[PDB]
């Protein structure tokens, strides 16, 4: 239909500020193949959305929170060691830079988080937090093992998303946590081969070991109320 | 304090959009493909409804795909895939959506929203594996339709400002025809490949009606 109709009548409302603790906990996810043949190739390193699901303490109450992770505008990387069998090589592998972006989706069971509605403004002011890769060693059949090691970047926050999502009968809020990156020490090498010296964190082992990555702050919300 | 009220703006609607892939060769004798992938798509549009001339944009992704593979055998010259995304009923096709519309900006302080659809087919259109030597084997068929499976709207809030812009989900269904790689023993699969996904088609289009509730100035 083409219409324009009144469903209420004029009502009074004013702006209310909500200022609020959050704590991001999250991980990266990674898919590593391997071409066939001997087992001297792989095919592909990338990232994957990674969940995450965890509980804090937030004036008094324990909140549980749920976040995906995920990236846009990672770099494709290559290593070609040649062309026999027995040659090391890494078909496509993928790295993320300062032309690349994390998002960390979050959502928690909090009444302040299900009450998040007409939300005029949300500025969120977290600490960075850096990623570090983690070795990866790629087994060959015979010899030595060439190893990926090192990679890291800083996460700045870069906006927030509000999502709502209006299913058959009710709301559910999500929240997107936007990063922009910024490239640090150490950069990363793949031992054995003349790869080494770049900036950015690979998709290889970006968790480096940690159950987690934690992006703490806080976050205000100004939000049309009854007056 | 401020005066508002609710209003309801009911509009026709009219989702154009088409899908991308990503097709990556392994290195070597150039019998083995490493990927076939789906990846964002963006387009931009125009349409009337009521007298408006109405500009649209969209992205369309795809979530809950299937890895598959083909393995022709392990020799340099036996053809495979080592990877190659296929979207079933297990798998949702998404379709972010601006337009430039005065009803879109009204979309803020939104009470709710509720759109009523026309399904679509996507069917795949052929694709050819070039090897150095030998008949070329042919990827072709598979189709989905795509079914409204709920709206969301989402609200970008950068330094200053805040973007609108709403995301329809579409459940599956595989249709026919199954897809099938031709000189394989690949037959009668059923789901849409990301080898060519648009079958030559600028877009695939999904009209119908949309209901949006917000709260507006008095």
């Amino acid at each position: 239909a083409n219409e324009d109709i009144v469903v209420s009548k004029t009502s009074l409302w004013k702006e209310m500020q909500y200022n609020r603790d959050i704590t991001i906990r999250f991980k990266f996810a990674s898919s590593i193949v391997k071409s066939g043949g001997l087992g001297y190739k792989w095919s592909e390193i990338s990232f994957k959305p990674a969940n995450y699901q965890y509980t804090y303490t937030r004036d008094g109450e324990e909140v549980t929170a749920h976040t995906t992770c995920s990236v846009n505008g990672m770099n494709d990387f290559n290593f070609n060691g040649g062309s026999l069998p027995t040659d090391f090589v890494i078909s496509r592998y993928e790295v993320i830079k300062e032309n690349s972006y994390v998002y960390v989706d979050y959502w928690d069971d909090s009444q302040a988080f299900r009450n998040m509605v007409y939300v005029r403004s949300l500025a969120a002011n977290l600490n960075s937090v850096i990623c570090t890769g983690g070795d990866y060693s790629f087994a060959l059949p015979v010899g030595q093992w060439p190893v990926m090691t090192g990679g890291a970047v800083s996460l700045h926050s870069a906006g927030v998303t509000l999502s709502t999502q209006f299913t058959d009968f009710v709301s559910l809020n999500s929240l997107r946590f936007r990063f922009r990156l910024t490239v640090e020490e150490p950069s990363f090498s793949i031992t054995r081969t003349r790869v080494s010296r770049l900036y950015g964190l690979p998709a290889a082992n970006p968790n480096n070991g940690k159950e987690y990555y934690e992006v703490a702050g806080r976050f205000s919300l100004i939000s049309l109320v009854p007056s």
